[PDB]
């Protein structure tokens, strides 16, 4: 087989068509289904307008002849009849009529096609075999799509061995050694168990209907790789040749590629879980501490890995961000080590910790304890910092990792992966961690239900978003806009308003928490305070826009801004000035994202009714939109920031990665018995947590 | 008009199809795009071999006699030339080759077709005029296809006015009197800015490209109505006609249907979540209160209101369940009265607790504090009980609620929206609180986004289902599976374990939280149990199923099981033995949903190894699994289950439906004040909250 | 023929011809494929296979222009020595022939050309044919005038 990878298809030279007769002909049997017929016709006209070199294997003149000859019978009868399809015969007109249509549709196109008819006997005569090889190779090489079918007018075979059009299709396609084999089927693929069942997954790869199934294997062994995909789909060939994943690709890559694939390393971390569960105290402190001097014991290990790793990435030179936050030094280590051994002391009651304890009856006391949540998935860029960072959080929250990033940064990958797997092997007697890097299509790990649990992308905001535009069928977590926002009242001092402000924005404008707007009220125009502000922007080279209220507000100006909801992540920040605190609640609400917003003023009366109104993940009053990172709330290491309003608002703590749950512990006690006819009274008596 | 619903074009008898010149022709303009053509071709002669009368008016034959004439031009240039298009002839081509490509196709299927080229001046003399509207009635009415056309081959209209072939449609539709008129363009439909910006939302109906809306404007006032859709999607006008929603219905129902649609009272209902966010101490606690004695004080309106509604609703049947919990009953309501005035009482302090005291430094003391989550929709089934009940937690935790159930029970539901939106009218100032049932088009609602919140579904397991199908892009709560287990050990004394499945059963198989499978210890078999069990069953009469590990064990037995994992909701039962507690484990892992849980033993050893490793929403010991209920929790009513691993675990009470905020109230601090060159110090302090 | 068939008779065509046909198209389709330096100074199978293809079109479009139907049969040489095989070819034809539809005839030029009572062109199947339906006439529309 000269192609492995579903993207290596786009160089397939000589492909192979079928058309199972359930593609052409309708269901009610009322004419043929002329969309598919010439969707597909157009597709394999543009594939050959190409270079390439189609050879179509009709099947279904059997279905149409039956249709025609139910016509021109039921037009024979004698009118008294009215009033109270041999296959063979069926064959011949069907066969007509359809290479009639097909010649029709293409020559709509310039293309000539020519029908060769073929049979059983005719596969056993090597000088006829042979003769009729030379005739197709003698035809395509001429630009002449040719079009094959068993001869069912006079001699149907159902009646390798060749038994249909699908055995035909796979000798053929076998014999021309062409590359590619379709077969273009009604279903959608192949599933392990029926389609009327549980667990009735597609197969998205097959590797080394039954029919379909015993051709495609005996095809797969002379070189030719095969696709089965759904007649029925719109667009079908130009998207498998596209590269994109549709219906099943038969290969042979399971040695080749890898044995890690996918699935068991979600449950083999899953039960790593289990198994980490049980490693409570000072257990995972001691992960956190055997990995802590690992990480300064194996620098030289570490450095390598990441030297020639971003050796090799520097003469690439693809952005700016990549190209700046690539790179390691023992430096950077010595940071993340004074990070993960405080990470070591602060987990020590993560998981279980009781939250209630309520007395029902006698002897039955419930409560409510934490658990870890399981399979996490933590989506990055080529950082290779961060990944043993929020790692330490996962082995201090007993819970399942997955990983991916991209394919910079790879060597310092494996290798930080194979020193936090090795800790998990000194103690935790199996790695719940698993990193899964080199394009496990994004998408695949996140169609999967029941094994992971949450996604939180780490790369950037453009990362995020991908996914906030992909995820579906999963929890969710991480910002995808940080549009934060501040607010100067008519009584609030203007010095302060000035550092705020260059505070706020002068510190690090890639981050998503960086402010990109700002408002003030409009009595204060009058206040000096508007060249305040654009000298400290200036002073700072801060490009600034100006919004409705304000561009008609000034003659001369600023230039004008294009959306209030934009986002720039540079040195650039509107300016918009309302008069009315509700105007600003309602533009807050109206515009930003309720990420970040703040406040600044000396009227309490104004700040206690900003603070309360507004409805950001977290408020502020004479402080920054600098201070959403989590380390600086003094509540810990976060590992992102929630947009969302379930579960999480802003710093994603530990608490953020753990979830609870009910135990009760009675004795003798039943539903009914709470009834009055047994002596179960409720008590309800919330007794205090130890 | 004679149709306004998207429901009412299933009786469209007269169509009139048009389409535009880039729905034919392709993008790289190297033929036409079969694919379409042939897909519309085929809707049309199956909607006319129905009965209809369709009426095409294509447009685009210059695109495709351009098309003809580079080709036969190229092809005459003198060969030293090749080594280094006027309107008319164009369209005079294109025509002459369409015709001939739609005559074909429609020949595939026993119509007929025939075209009538029509110019600018043949629409002012009154007598072409009625000549050609004779021509065009009596070609309908004897099964024949027109096709029209402006004679663009002699005299392009180009250079209601008719000025290309969108006004001739409209025109012509309007004249023969046609009941929809079909505008396949190539856009999606139309939407209220451009694509290209944000706020580029799709107007599935259009209440009473700027040629094809001032068309249909001036066709829409003559009876005709007309959809415009995207003639690049599949199978669209089979699907239009088939009711569902596809393109841009322009209509004039607005003051026709009703005048509270959707989406202000989301909005309404969210500004009123800001008003009634201002009535924490005892204020929400007195609108419970002025809803309590409302309840008692208007019966009579209630119970005729349900009663008529019971009454209609009687002679339907169309279920048991509904059937069944339809009625109301003023004892129904002193249980009502009851319920709310403790809910009165005890959400004193929902909103506005502290959660965290923590100082980062001098006058820098943020907090973290409770806040309503918004715009709620909680979905559910004709039942008028639960409506103000799950409501009496709304006014409880000062947030927006929506309300969708069904046809039925609706006059009870009018009038216990009367009652409570009142009540907020007494107290709130604002109803933030509005029922919106009668076919909401429940992905329509769904589909909103930043305006709803969170979305609980209450009808039964199956209404559940539905969202957990439909439900994307926007937060889900509430089980979907109530797959409970039970478990027997080896050491388990008989007579508890019997009247446990008793109780877990017997007490409302209807439940979600009702045992639906049992496990032994496979030694216990020799104990007699199984028989005292069944004994059990048949005393109750319970359908009795068998797995894997107990039909091999048993000869005579009981009947096979279906599915491990399959549910039943009535009076059956299966039951698997298993040997290893740790194939206990795996087992409901692997089957369980890890819904609610429970144990019975005698041996501890085992109860704390079983509790703590398994991973249900709620484990239990010596107890049912009808305990799932909140309020037996001694937590409060709750609002349903929670089978997710976020937010909520089992009985969603009042907390699941609240979240949290971040405030800080600092002086003058800053970010990079806290480097080294601000005298700025960490102090993390946490201090006890009052 | 479509005249003596709306008229009650039962035609069956057995045409000849589809080599020359695709030897012309298959002239046109190479002459349309050398490079533009060569400009400036054909098996019978593959002519075969094109010629019968773009026949069969332009007969159904030419019968259907008068509401008649038409199928193609296509037969060998070893086809008629199989009895087995030559009573389902002719039970065909016959359940062709009865319900109104123009049965055309050629030998499988594509894949076995006969050419390399002994059947050896497309006239012995003629014969052979029009005496096993037991036809009443046969006519042999050749290029003269007759026998001299």
């Amino acid at each position: 087989p000269t192609f492995t990878e579903r993207s290596q298809l786009k160089y397939a030279r000589r492909l192979v068509v079928k058309l199972g007769s359930a593609v052409i002909t309708r269901e009610d049997n009322h004419g043929l289904a002329l969309g598919r017929l010439a969707s597909i016709v157009e597709q394999v006209a543009e594939c050959h307008l190409e270079g390439r070199e189609v050879m179509m294997v009709t099947s279904g003149a059997v279905a149409f002849g039956k249709q025609k000859l139910a016509q021109e019978l039921l037009m024979s009868l004698s009118m008294r009849e009215t009033l109270n399809l041999e296959p063979r015969a069926a064959a011949a007109v069907g066969q007509s009529g359809l290479m009639s249509l097909y010649d029709a549709m293409f020559a709509q196109y310039g293309v000539k096609i020519a029908q060769v008819l073929v049979t059983k006997p005719d596969f056993y005569n090597e000088e006829t075999r042979n003769n009729l090889f030379c005739t197709l190779s003698e035809l395509i090489s001429l630009n002449i799509v040719p079009i094959i079918n068993t001869n069912d007018a006079v001699s149907p075979p159902m009646f390798i061995p060749i038994k249909d059009n699908d055995s035909l299709s796979a000798m053929l396609a076998a014999e021309v050694q062409a590359d590619l084999l379709i077969l273009m089927s009604d279903v959608d693929g192949i599933y392990n168990k029926p389609p009327w069942e549980d667990g009735a997954k597609l197969m998205h790869t097959y590797t080394s209907m039954d029919s379909k199934v015993k051709a495609a294997t005996w095809a797969l062994d002379r070189g030719v790789s095969v696709v089965i995909c759904n007649g029925m789909q719109e667009k079908a060939i130009k998207t498998i040749i596209g590269g994109r994943k549709v219906g099943t690709f038969f290969t042979e890559a399971t040695e080749s590629a890898n044995a890690v694939p996918v699935e068991v390393m979600a449950e083999n971390a899953r039960t790593g879980s289990r198994q980490m569960q049980a490693l409570t105290p000072a257990q995972r402190a001691s992960a956190v501490n055997t990995l802590a001097d690992l990480l300064v014991s194996r620098e030289k290990f570490i450095l390598d890995a990441n030297a020639k790793d971003l050796a090799e990435a520097q003469k690439s030179g693809l952005a700016k961000p990549l190209l700046s936050r690539l790179s390691l030094n023992p430096a950077k280590l010595k940071n993340l080590s004074v990070g993960l051994k405080q990470i070591a002391e602060d987990s020590h009651k993560n998981v279980g910790r009781v939250l209630r304890r309520t007395r029902l009856a006698d002897q039955l006391e419930l409560k409510q304890v934490t658990v870890p949540i399981g399979v996490l998935l933590v989506i990055f860029e080529s950082r290779p910092d961060s990944l043993p960072q929020v790692a330490a959080l996962a082995m201090a929250s007993a819970n399942g990792l997955l990983l991916k990033g991209g394919k910079e940064a790879a060597h310092s990958n494996k290798a930080l992966m194979e020193l936090v797997k090795e800790a998990l092997a000194t103690v935790g007697a199996e790695h719940a961690v698993s990193l899964v890097s080199t394009r496990e299509e994004i998408s695949d790990l996140l169609s999967m239900e029941n094994h992971i649990d949450l996604i939180i992308p780490r790369g950037s905001s453009d990362l995020v978003r991908s996914i906030q535009q992909q995820s579906l069928h999963i929890p969710v977590l991480g910002h995808a806009e940080g549009v934060c926002h501040v607010y100067i009242d008519r009584d609030a001092d203007l010095e302060k308003a000035l550092r705020i402000a260059r505070d706020a924005k002068c510190d690090y404008p890639a981050a998503c928490n960086a402010m990109e707007t700002l408002l003030i009220h409009e009595d204060l125009m009058s206040g000096a305070i508007f060249g305040d502000v654009c000298n400290m922007l200036k002073r700072e080279g801060v490009k600034i826009y100006a919004g409705p209220r304000l561009n008609q507000q000034l003659t001369f100006g600023p230039p004008a801004a294009k959306s209030l909801k934009h986002e720039y992540g540079a040195l650039e920040c509107c300016i918009e000035v309302v008069p009315s605190l509700d105007e600003a609640i309602n533009h807050i609400h109206t515009y930003g994202s309720s990420h970040t917003d703040v406040i600044v003023t000396e009227n309490d009366a104004a700040a206690r009714q900003f603070l309360g109104s507004v409805d950001s993940a977290c408020v502020f009053h004479n402080a920054s939109s600098r201070f959403a990172d989590g380390f600086r709330f003094g509540l810990g290491a976060e590992v992102g920031i929630s947009t969302a309003r379930i579960h999480a608002r802003g710093p994603v703590g530990v608490e953020g990665l753990l979830t609870t749950k009910w135990i009760l512990e009675g004795q003798d006690h039943a539903a009914a018995d709470f009834a009055e006819g047994g002596g179960r009274t409720w008590l309800h008596e919330t007794l205090p947590l130890d």
